[PDB]
């Protein structure tokens, strides 16, 4: 078939996230690319005219030619076919990735954020589309994406490029941006990310050739950045598009199983890390309860068993993260009630056998 763009993940009726996986394996796990070099591209926020600049900047350095078929929707969507751009004596897969869906509309804002937040997750390099002035919204998406890279490899920066479609320069307005973020003290982040310019912002004119060139301009130097911004993963062998279908499958899992209220991505990605440490707590009774002895003194083992339990649950609340008490409550509520259960398992085979 000819290639095309290929919905790779959508929002069903009950707000799961639900992942093409055939289609998914094809363009990952492809025997000629599968362990080459992977370079995710990823378009957010809210183009047709950028999407295919890009591309055919990108097929122009893969033919080894000159920078100087088409892309026609709510979910993330990928070119099913990546570019191969040399690169040492081997080749790096560049991967065009699409997330579209709301940024502001309050309905579907749980689904919004879990499919931002899994392009994210994915991906080597953002390109985040704005409209003039950086939006609450918009810089919290920002910060969940450069909390990304902190669990990705040691030396690994998050690249982020700000396109603002309609801010009236560029000097004026990321140091107007600098600014705010300085005052609202939110945001750590994309402030140092600002200041170390490490996330670029570019202004583009709303008249025709002047956008033309500007978008020409803009799109030649991602892609020639592209190969000395490969992702390494924990284990620190590059990543390759293998590794990106395990990932997409893997973090598609968490996010459908991050079932606690959160109305920001940040408040997502602190719930996602707050029931990981619940279940670091749950396993920790486990141990706990598997090591005591079956010979301790019932009344003993009664307040042992108890303190820790106490112990616990002062640990989830001393290491729990983020802002959002309503949730840490309903969390610690759940841990309670597992906690008790594995202690009544423990309790109650102990009382009847010994």
């Amino acid at each position: 078939e000819p290639d095309h763009p290929i919905q790779l993940v959508w929002t069903d009726v009950n707000g799961r996230l639900s992942l093409d996986l055939s289609g998914a394996h094809d363009c990952f796990l492809n025997t000629r690319y599968s362990n080459y070099p992977v370079f995710i591209l990823c378009i957010i926020g809210e183009k047709s005219f950028l999407m295919n600049y890009i591309m055919r900047a990108l097929r122009s350095m893969e033919m080894d030619e000159e920078i100087s078929f088409k892309w026609s929707t709510k979910g993330i969507w990928m070119w099913n076919r990546p570019f191969l751009l040399n690169h040492k004596g081997g080749k790096i897969a560049v991967f065009l990735l699409d997330t579209e869906g709301s940024l502001d509309i309050e309905s579907d804002r749980e689904t919004c954020i879990k499919l931002s937040a899994l392009s994210l997750f994915i991906s080597s390099h953002l390109i985040f589309n704005v409209a003039s002035n950086l939006k609450e919204t918009e810089l919290d998406y920002m910060e969940m994406y450069m909390n990304m890279g902190e669990e990705c490899g040691p030396k690994n920066l998050q690249h982020l490029d700000i396109l603002v479609r309609d801010w009236y320069v560029a000097r004026s307005y990321i140091s107007r941006e600098i600014e705010k973020l300085e005052k609202l003290n939110s945001y750590p982040k994309v402030l140092w990310s600002l200041k170390s310019n490490q996330t670029r912002c570019f202004l583009l004119p709303h008249m025709d050739e002047d956008f033309q060139e500007s978008l020409r301009s803009y799109v030649s130097k991602v892609v020639k950045g592209i190969c000395t911004h490969i992702k390494t993963n924990i284990d620190g062998e590059l990543l390759t598009s293998a590794h990106v279908f395990s990932m997409l499958q893997e973090f598609t899992e968490v996010l459908n199983l991050q079932i606690y209220g959160f109305s920001s991505p940040m408040e997502m990605f602190y719930a996602i890390k707050n029931q990981k440490l619940m279940g670091e707590i749950e396993n920790e009774f486990q141990d706990f309860l598997k090591n005591q002895s079956s010979l301790t003194l019932p009344p003993t083992m009664r307040v042992k068993v108890s303190q820790k339990f106490s112990e616990l649950l002062e640990k989830f609340m001393q290491f729990v993260q983020g802002s959002n008490t309503s949730s840490h409550d309903a969390m610690l509520k759940d841990l309670e009630v597992r906690l008790l259960e594995i202690q009544e398992k423990f309790c109650n085979d102990f009382t009847t056998r010994f």
